């Protein structure tokens, strides 16, 4: 047993490792989207930079779980980071739709971890999730939903001018 | 009788209370428009912020009538603030059309109050309306009319790209 | 269904709308208190400004619920804002007593919303209430209770000198 | 006829001269109040300074009428400035009551001048009164009424401690 361990259930420790893997998976998916939008035959560089920055965010999310695990006296156990579901992402609308689904998948895993922490009466883990993960998740989901609404308004997928305009006005210029 | 009261007719006092209520009603309508444009399936955030700021303006307009009432020795009497006419506002053009009508309704009430103040020979109240309300009303009506002309030019309601562009270029970025 | 909606029960959505209305109601009550203490025959201007600032706080509380509703994919539904219970507020002690009761009513509604969110297993909503509402509520209740104790010490309602002194020393000079 | 004169009725010219005299009379009354509160057996120096500053205000009000008269091509005609109604002013409450009555007398004369200017179709004179006199009059009347309410609350005339406290907290320290 770790000398620091107190009120930390084995099931929660394992679920934190799984959650860490999922954050790394999400990071990798966003990296793939970055590379796609940087292609010379796609060439939407503000969209590309948006996904690059989200990839970095998710890796920070993973590292925070590593630190958490050690703070509680659990042990980090790593697994393969699965490659993303797709090799090419279609266009800005398809990518944003995939990002929305990914963020909801991550959110569901966080909510499931909260239910486990609640069942094991671990208020520190509940607070960690509520204070460091759940709200930023809701914010990201809202932002991406707002983008999807605007991409549809702009006539995606068919309206190339609309897609061009989204890249200039909706995402930060990089 | 209030010790400060001088040349302040009961009818004017009552009309000031009614006008206060109408300003609060206008504020509430604009709040509703803000919330609508902030919806994830609407997502025109500069339009939303435009309406939020107008909601704050109208509440300031109401508070100025409260202060006026007390300065003259009248007594503030509040009534329910009626909910807005609609729960959803269609799109930027429909909302701006409703805003134009609302500002003209408020203007008509101000003009009617001026006619009452004139009939009761209350130059202080006439000056207050002319100096604090009537010109800003004309300016707001002109601004909203200009917006409606541009929304029609941009092909509203059908042209989603036009609506997107209005939000980026016509209203302040928030 | 909203594309962003996840783990957000219809009952919670409705309760958030009701809570929004209650915040607006509280704002309006405080506005009435402001106007009362600004009367020439009341004339306690620091007390008036205290209530004006609380009125603004409560409207900010309402707007935060609007934003919350949209972030979760719920839909803002507005109802009439009922006029305050009284047209005149007696004196500083009676007003502070009414304010204490109002803040406890608002607190009870927040606590009831927390119980609903708990029952529906909505940790995001629980966190929102705990992080943005519950503590500031306890602070406001404590502050008003402290004021009531001091108003009684100062001999309210009978001791006009005491009431005058409270306005100079207990509330911020405006 | 003056070369500048246009749309300026003889009756208005005469009424402006009378109004000038009344402003000078008001100034002189306030000077008397200043001197009274500076007496060693009265000794309320912030109250004294309040009245001194109002005396200066009223003399500025008179000089503005002189300038107005000349701008319109009328001719300033001066009369004796009558000494104030009283040689001694009792206490802060009695003085403030007399000041309220004086400000209402001045206000009534301004309103009567506005009615004359209206009857003679002189919009410049109406605007001058509305823009330079009527609102500041309402503000002064409200301020003095508020003071009277507080002096009564403080137990004037009998409560000397109350009178002392008013001088420290209600009027600017000089
Ligand atoms: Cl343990
Ligand atoms: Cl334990
Ligand atoms: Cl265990
Ligand atoms: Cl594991
Ligand atoms: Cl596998
Ligand atoms: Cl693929
Ligand atoms: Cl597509
Ligand atoms: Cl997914
Ligand atoms: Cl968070
Ligand atoms: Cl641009
Ligand atoms: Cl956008
Ligand atoms: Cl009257
Ligand atoms: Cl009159
Ligand atoms: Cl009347
Ligand atoms: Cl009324
Ligand atoms: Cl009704
Ligand atoms: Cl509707
Ligand atoms: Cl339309
Ligand atoms: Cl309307
Ligand atoms: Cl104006
Ligand atoms: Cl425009
Ligand atoms: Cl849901
Ligand atoms: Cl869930
Ligand atoms: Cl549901
Ligand atoms: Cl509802
Ligand atoms: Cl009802
Ligand atoms: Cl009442
Ligand atoms: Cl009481
Ligand atoms: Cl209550
Ligand atoms: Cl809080
Ligand atoms: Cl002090
Ligand atoms: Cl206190
Ligand atoms: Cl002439
Ligand atoms: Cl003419
Ligand atoms: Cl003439
Ligand atoms: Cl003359
Ligand atoms: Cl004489
Ligand atoms: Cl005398
Ligand atoms: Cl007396
Ligand atoms: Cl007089
Ligand atoms: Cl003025
Ligand atoms: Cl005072
Ligand atoms: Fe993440
Ligand atoms: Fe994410
Ligand atoms: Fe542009
Ligand atoms: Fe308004
Ligand atoms: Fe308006
Ligand atoms: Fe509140
Ligand atoms: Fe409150
Ligand atoms: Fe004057
Ligand atoms: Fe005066
Ligand atoms: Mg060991
Ligand atoms: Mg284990
Ligand atoms: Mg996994
Ligand atoms: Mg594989
Ligand atoms: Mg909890
Ligand atoms: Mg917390
Ligand atoms: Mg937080
Ligand atoms: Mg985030
Ligand atoms: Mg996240
Ligand atoms: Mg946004
Ligand atoms: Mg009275
Ligand atoms: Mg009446
Ligand atoms: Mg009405
Ligand atoms: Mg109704
Ligand atoms: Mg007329
Ligand atoms: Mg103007
Ligand atoms: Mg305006
Ligand atoms: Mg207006
Ligand atoms: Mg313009
Ligand atoms: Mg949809
Ligand atoms: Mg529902
Ligand atoms: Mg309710
Ligand atoms: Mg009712
Ligand atoms: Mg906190
Ligand atoms: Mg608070
Ligand atoms: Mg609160
Ligand atoms: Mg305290
Ligand atoms: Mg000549
Ligand atoms: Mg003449
Ligand atoms: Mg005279
Ligand atoms: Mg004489
Ligand atoms: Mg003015
Ligand atoms: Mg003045
Ligand atoms: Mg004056
Ligand atoms: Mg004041």
């Amino acid at each position: 047993v770790s000398q620091v361990r107190q009120n930390y259930h084995s099931d929660c420790e394992a679920a934190v490792n799984r959650m860490l893997n999922l954050e790394l998976y999400a990071s990798y998916t966003y990296s793939s989207m970055y590379a796609f939008f940087d292609r010379d035959d796609v060439a939407l560089h503000n969209v590309a930079e948006f996904f690059k920055e989200h990839s970095h965010e998710e890796r920070e999310h993973a590292e925070k779980f590593m630190k958490y695990q050690n703070k509680r006296g659990g042990r980090v156990v790593l697994q393969d980071i699965k490659k993303p579901e797709r090799d090419e992402w279609g266009n800005t609308l398809e990518a944003m739709q995939a990002a929305l689904q990914l963020e909801k998948t991550v959110n569901q895993a966080l909510l499931d971890l909260h239910k486990l922490a609640t069942d094991k009466v671990d208020p520190h883990l509940c607070d960690f999730l509520e204070s460091e993960y759940l709200e930023e998740q809701v914010k990201d989901i809202k932002r991406i939903g707002d983008f999807i609404t605007n991409l549809k308004r702009l006539g995606l997928p068919e309206n190339g001018m609309g897609e061009y305009l989204f890249d200039k006005h909706s995402v930060k210029e990089s």
